[PDB]
């Protein structure tokens, strides 16, 4: 399959196309809004938190460009027994075996989610040890999930990588729910943290669910539905999450200064 | 050549399959042990050393799964003049030109090795400059080793990359043997450091040798033995190494405190 | 299109081959020269700058080896509307459609440019916030540049990434020209920083110009000429830039010794 065919496949499919191009527009508009909102920051620690946050939609716009252009999408055949094995996709007038694997999402999450975690950790006044733990295991979760999506030799290996990824995820969840909830009180950011933490935990839990229900998993959701589900999660987990963090940050630059 | 053909290819050859699936379980079992061993730590600095150390077997289980699943393995045709050139593999009933390239190892080494170094550097009370130097050259060592294995155009190029990788390695060896060995004194970990240090250097020194002997080098060793050589080296350079460091840490948390 | 075909295409193409092999040599000689020059450094901060600087030619030799070997080169077909669409390369013995894409340059810039910036920011006495910002957007610039060259589906998509990459570039430019220019005055390195600042801004502006003029862009410059333009830029932006920064550092260790 050609990159252009996958690019044409995205266009031609209103559902799939809208899920991608809307976030290219939204992520781009977010970057511009966030830069305008924080233009007045003077404190370097507050600025560090703002840059880290702004990088979230910066990575997002590139991720969606990679997906919509076909650069980071592949057509893969599922292993023996996989709920979607034997499926076909059809590019233009031709029909090919396999499923539309949008691995570009999983790959870029390894870049954007560490930035969400770094911004949140700093906001909560975390120490280096916890930031390092959250971030490394977070990256490990994103990479093993990518590996699971790219494995086509065995149906079991796929879910095994999915398990490894879930294990790394509980670590991140633990420091978010336990560790940082405490740190935030000592930092004077318990209020905004509890909000972002609640949002983060609930929205993030959605990704592995969507993964299991879409073509990658048990395939009960079509490609266009699974994509909008992720694009919807991103809109909250990234764009509104960042708007709320930066909205607070610009009104509380002094508290975050340290 | 599909991923499916490489997966089962690991089978039908218990010599190769064992070296892989065995470390998957040893890595996982090591992770469990370490987590319960370090349940007592409370010092943020001692906690850093532990997490850094625990990540080694974490990257290892994923690395072996990538290899075992056929995800990070390929069949490459060696260049003219290469000893393994003109070889076949046959992923089943059909035989194809090339050799079984397990690049999956070299790729993850750029992730695991930096963590081993992070742990050691912290133990010795190293400063940032030395940590930065060790980790950057260690990563360069791994990536060029990976490039060496993927180069199929020229035999001399493969060896040129090998040479570059060796130059980066001496940089790591130098900080281990000369720099940190001295920092460990001011940190008060010279004792445990010398131990881990001696272990690390001897074990790492074997990876390039294995590479040179395996199918990607002179090809005197079979993919099964080379895989076991590495698999054996990891058990020491990673798991047992992690245990020694962690064992010390749990018993001497106040030594590496400074928090 | 095999790696070998690419490796042989470079050879038998004097322009292209010379733009690659010459810098494998210049990078290597630069590494030796810089190590020799910095031998007497003792302050940890002074040595951080030096190591960060030396890593520039280390990444560079590996980059050029990757290109000369054919490992990081590919033949791609340009999208409709591209002034290089439907082009032929005549690779090996048979004419092949597409353009020789040396994407290995963009891939390694993501590793080398952050080191140039770390060295400069340190030289200017930058806080961690500006260093984080400069380096992350620099990496974003490089990765989206690589994505642009790797995009064959749409012509518009290629220039859009180029646009995103440019946006990231202005952040780096602003930090160099606005932020660090003022910081260097407090760090007592105003003179040398302003010099390296300018050399850097001028040479870096050269890369997107070459990208746009070369085969990746409007194609007014054939592959061998686009390659020499990049190789000429690297000699100034990397090797002589590093030579000048180290020349200053070794005569002013105390000025940047700080902590
Ligand atoms: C808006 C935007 C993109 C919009 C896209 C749109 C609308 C696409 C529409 C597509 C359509 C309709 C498609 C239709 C299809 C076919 C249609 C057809 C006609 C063909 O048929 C169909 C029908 C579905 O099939 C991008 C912005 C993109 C924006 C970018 C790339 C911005 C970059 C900014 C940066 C990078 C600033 C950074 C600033 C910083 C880091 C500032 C720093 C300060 C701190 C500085 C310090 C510390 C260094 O001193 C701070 C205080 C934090 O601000
Ligand atoms: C146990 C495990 C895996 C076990 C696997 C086994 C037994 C596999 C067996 C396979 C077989 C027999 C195959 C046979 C083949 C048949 C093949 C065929 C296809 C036919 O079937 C045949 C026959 C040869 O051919 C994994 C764990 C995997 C575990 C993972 C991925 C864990 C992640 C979590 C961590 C590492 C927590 C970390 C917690 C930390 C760092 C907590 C923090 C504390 C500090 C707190 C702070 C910093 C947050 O404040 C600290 C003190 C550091 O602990
Ligand atoms: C010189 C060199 C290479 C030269 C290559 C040449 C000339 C190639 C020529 C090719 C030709 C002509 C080809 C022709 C083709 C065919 C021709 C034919 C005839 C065959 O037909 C044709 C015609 C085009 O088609 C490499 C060096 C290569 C060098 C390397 C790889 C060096 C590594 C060193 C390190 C990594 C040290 C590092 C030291 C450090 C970091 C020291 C640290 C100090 C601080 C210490 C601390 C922090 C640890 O405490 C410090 C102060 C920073 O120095
Ligand atoms: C973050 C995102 C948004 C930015 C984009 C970067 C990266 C994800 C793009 C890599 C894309 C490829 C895997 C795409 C496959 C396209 C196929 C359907 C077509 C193959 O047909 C093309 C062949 C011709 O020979 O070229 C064969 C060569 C082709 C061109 C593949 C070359 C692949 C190399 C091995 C991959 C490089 C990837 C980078 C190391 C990734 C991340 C780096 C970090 C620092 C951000
Ligand atoms: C890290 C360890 C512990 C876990 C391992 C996970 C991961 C690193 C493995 C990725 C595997 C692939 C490179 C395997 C290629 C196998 C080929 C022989 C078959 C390709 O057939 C698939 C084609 C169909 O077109 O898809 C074309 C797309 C194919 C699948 C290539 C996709 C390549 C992307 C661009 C590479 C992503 C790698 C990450 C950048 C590595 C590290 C990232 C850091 C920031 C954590
Ligand atoms: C560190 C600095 C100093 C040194 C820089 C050196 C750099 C130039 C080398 C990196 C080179 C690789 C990206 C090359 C891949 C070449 C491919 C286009 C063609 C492979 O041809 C083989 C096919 C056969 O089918 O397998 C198709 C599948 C193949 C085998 C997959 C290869 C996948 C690789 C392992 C993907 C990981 C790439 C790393 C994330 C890149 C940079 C990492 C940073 C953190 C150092
Ligand atoms: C901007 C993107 C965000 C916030 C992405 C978040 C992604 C996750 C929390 C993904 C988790 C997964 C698992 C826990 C199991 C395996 C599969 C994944 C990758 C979907
Ligand atoms: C867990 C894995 C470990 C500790 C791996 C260590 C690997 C090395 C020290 C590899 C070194 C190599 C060279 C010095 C030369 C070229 C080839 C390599 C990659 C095998
Ligand atoms: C050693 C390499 C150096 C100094 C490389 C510098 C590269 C740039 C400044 C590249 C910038 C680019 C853009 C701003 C737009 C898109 C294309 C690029 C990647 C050429
Ligand atoms: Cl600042
Ligand atoms: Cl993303
Ligand atoms: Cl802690
Ligand atoms: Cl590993
Ligand atoms: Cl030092
Ligand atoms: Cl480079």
């Amino acid at each position: 399959v050609t990159q252009r065919e996958l690019f044409e496949f995205v266009l031609n499919d209103p559902l799939l196309a809208s899920s991608l191009y809307i976030n290219i527009a939204l992520a781009g508009l977010s970057i511009l809004l966030f830069v305008f909102m924080t233009r007045g920051l003077d404190d370097p620690r507050a600025k560090l938190i703002a840059v880290s946050t702004i990088l979230v939609p910066v990575v997002s716009i590139a991720s969606y460009t990679g997906l919509a252009s076909g650069l980071t999408i592949s057509v893969l055949e599922m292993p023996a027994g996989h709920f979607a094995e034997g499926s076909s996709v059809m590019l233009g007038g031709e029909e090919v075996d396999g499923v539309v694997t949008m691995w570009g999402r999983y790959l870029t999450w390894a870049l954007s989610t560490p930035m969400i975690l770094l911004a949140l950790g700093l906001l909560a006044g975390s120490n280096a040890t916890k930031l390092f733990t959250a971030i490394t295991f977070d990256i490990a979760m994103c990479v093993t999930g990518l590996a699971a999506a790219l494995t086509t030799s065995s149906h079991l290996m796929r879910w095994f990588w999915y398990a490894i990824s879930c294990a790394c995820f509980i670590v991140v969840l633990y420091i978010l729910l336990v560790e940082w909830a405490q740190d935030a009180k000592a930092a004077g950011t318990a209020d905004i943290f509890s909000t972002l933490k609640l949002l983060t935990v609930v929205m993030w839990l959605g990704y592995p669910i969507v993964w299991a229900l879409g073509v990658e998993g048990v395939a009960v959701l079509p490609v266009g539905y699974t994509s909008w589900a992720y694009s919807a999660l991103d809109i909250v987990a990234k764009y509104i999450f960042a708007f709320l963090l930066l909205n607070y940050l610009t009104s509380n630059e002094g508290v975050v200064s340290g």
